Formats: C-alpha cells, structure tokens, sequence
C-alpha cells in the first residue's frame, strides 16, 4: 500500500507520514517514473519493500 505523502523538486525528497504519524524524509530515484517532477506532488514509499515511489 505504501505510505502517503508530498515530494520536493528542490533535492527530489519525500515527506511521508510514519504508522506512528511523523514526518519522514526519504530521498528519490531518479527514473522516468519514480521521480519528483514537480514539487507539492505525491509520493508513495513502499516501507514493506523498502522500495520508493514518487509520482
């Protein structure tokens, strides 16, 4: 299902909510469809398979 929350086209990061409901900051790749094209956009981290995925 992944996690919810906003990327950022400044240093392509990702501002998640934890399961404990906390900021969480996680850096994204640079793929043609994992990465932060826009900034305020959404992002989904895979903390199942440690697999990132920004919009």
């Amino acid at each position: 299902a992944k996690y919810t929350g906003k990327c950022t086209k400044s240093k392509n990061e990702c501002k998640y909510k934890n399961d404990a409901g906390k900021d969480t900051f996680i850096k994204c790749p640079k793929f043609d469809n994992k990465k932060c094209t826009k900034d305020n956009n959404k992002c989904t981290v895979d903390t199942y398979n440690n697999a990132v995925d920004c919009d």
